[PDB]
């Protein structure tokens, strides 16, 4: 199991409120021993002004989870920051609520590399994202 | 000049509106002969629960005002769609707001490419950002 | 199932020649029915000075089979150009042969984009790349 | 300034001898004051077999720059690995030199982001890369 912290949906879904994620009615769903799972509602607060999800509130999506697994990783007392994303829009989405996946390609002393897959509810990917995190130390004076 | 179509940065905020555009409290905020701003706070909208501003939500903010500058380049009855997109989350934003511009690096017959630089208020750079759109052409 | 041309690895290695590619010392190893190889030695023709690996050098092997993957998904009278490619480079690599194989990840009408995964000699995973590609209708073009 | 290493471009190419970097051609040409290039010519050595500069050979040039440039920036001791690079290709070269200049965009503690030109002899745009580096230190024992 890759995990090292301990955690249920409704924890984690709490950590997220009053932010962004909250916000944008992205929801963390569901989880496995190596991969976990956020979805997002496609409406007036996710589309872009045509009707379709904007493509880069997708990638939000990605990093969202991305980083959330990333912290999962690591034993308390550490966690992560975003270094970069990258992503290719596969389709369009109208409708329903797709599905961001975060599965692990890399988990380094200092540096992380996840996928992310998002799928539509038919599950179609839509979108595929990488994600580079760096490690970092909590108990560092500095911050 | 760069621009294609006519166009005034009320018409477009109103473009944006009931959008995630406005939902992240995204404003078009200015233009230049070849470049085009949108501004975004950093608050509750776009933090992390950890407050910083979301990278996530930065991406957000550079493929809308890159987009929107692609489409601008293009006559009537040429549109864009986002290919892909990729950034760099240089530093932490506590507060107060960013600039995001967008300025073409290339624009092809069928592909554009837009960097964005997303600043803060005292000027920093804090993310910057490349943008792959493909250029469609709907009557014809 | 993939493929829309044929082909032979011997075929598609004398198409390299004289190019980049040979000059890499890349060779097309392998396929099957969804994915295809390239390798290519860890000498003195692809290290950085300090003997690793060169990462810019294992991006310029991944644009390679990610390439003409795409181009053997297509018919006669049609290919690809490399738009934009991206990397992680996850390990250092010191010697033998690395492997990269392409996978695809969406084969649309205009583009396509591929997943590219190099690893060492003992299967670790040294570096993960994905690529994007136009498709050219040759006729028009 | 930027630079914290004393060099010369003729220290520089006899350090690059008989690697990757001297097997393509690439030479190291200029700098200035917040920046370095390199040239390569494109050729045999160098091309695709459709007959235009293979574009991941491109990228090889955009990280050799910048990975050199990153070491550059840092006090003896320490050096740089490349982490990650994306490139767009934006148009086909088909003979002579091409130019690649390493630009920082930001240098921090642990991480170093350079942006990487690369221009024809006409000073068209033919690619614009960004590299992200890791900083290490050399000088650690033991352990």
């Amino acid at each position: 199991m890759l995990w090292k912290k301990t955690f249920t949906l409704e924890n984690l879904n709490q950590l997220c409120s009053n932010s962004a994620v909250s916000h944008l009615g992205i929801e963390i769903s569901a989880f496995g021993e190596d991969w976990i799972e956020a979805t997002m509602p496609v409406d007036h607060r996710t589309m872009q002004p045509f009707g379709v999800l904007h493509g880069g509130v997708s990638v939000a999506l990605a990093e969202t989870i991305g980083s959330l697994a990333g912290s999962l990783c690591l034993e308390e007392g550490k966690t992560v920051v975003g270094l970069d994303i990258n992503a290719n829009h596969l389709r369009p989405v109208r409708s329903g609520k797709v599905t961001a996946r975060a599965t692990p390609i890399n988990l380094g002393r200092n540096i992380q590399v996840w996928q992310i897959d998002i799928r539509t509810e038919e599950n179609k990917l839509c979108c595929v994202s990488r994600l580079t995190l760096s490690v970092i130390n909590l108990l560092e004076h500095h911050h």
